[PDB]
């Protein structure tokens, strides 16, 4: 008796495209900085409670440019990783917090930024890449996917949901950005869930 194929819970032609074409996320590359702070989550080092979906709100920057700026501006903001259509770059260890979502969410969640992309295929790859990175973290930390968007409880959050339910911040990403590419947070969450289940050996790989 073989593993079942995951049945999508959120209709998504983009996720259908990603799956049908067996898109492979790239390696997770480190690019750490010696002077970034190494602060515990509220429950300890190595104790994130979930992960946040952000987007850069910048329609012109590249992943390299975002990282260069952040290395100089980390006292204002920094995040754990960036993804684009080509790369997944982890800029801070997930065992310590990052300064990406305000004083309430930072002690709880891994912060990951989606760099803006400018064609259909690269956007799709960037969603696959976010989802693969997120599912990797959830599996590594033993955190089952649970979306917080509509109840303020779970392991996968948007910046918007942190603003809405937790406070400490007032940003609304990533909903408007994903909508502009004919996608949605719930489509992304469904992809994260599928990849988590693949990594857990519960559903069939692509
Ligand atoms: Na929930
Ligand atoms: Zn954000």
């Amino acid at each position: 008796t073989s593993l079942p194929k995951y049945k999508p819970q959120v209709n998504s032609s983009i996720n259908d495209y990603i799956c049908k074409n067996n898109l492979k996320a790239p390696k997770i590359e480190e690019d750490y900085t010696s002077y970034f702070p190494k602060y515990a989550y509220r429950n300890g080092v190595g104790r994130p409670e979930g992960i946040v979906v952000h987007d850069t709100a910048n329609d012109r920057s590249t992943i390299n440019g975002e990282i260069s700026y952040m290395k100089n501006n980390y006292q204002n903001a920094f995040v754990h990783a960036f993804v684009d259509g080509d790369r997944i770059i982890e800029t801070a260890p997930t065992d310590y917090l990052s300064w990406g979502v305000g004083a309430v969410g930072n002690p709880r969640f891994i912060n990951v930024e989606i760099v803006h992309t400018h064609d259909y295929a690269s956007f799709a790859r960037s969603m696959n890449n976010y989802a693969d990175y997120a599912a990797t973290q959830l599996q590594y930390y033993g955190l089952k996917p649970d979306s917080a968007e509509y109840d303020g409880n779970g392991t996968v959050w948007t910046h918007y949901a942190v603003s809405k339910y937790l406070g400490g911040t007032d940003h609304a990403d990533p909903h408007g950005y994903l909508r502009s590419h004919n996608y949605s947070y719930d489509q992304l969450y469904d992809l994260i869930n599928e990849k988590y289940l693949i990594k857990m050996g519960k559903v069939a790989p692509w």
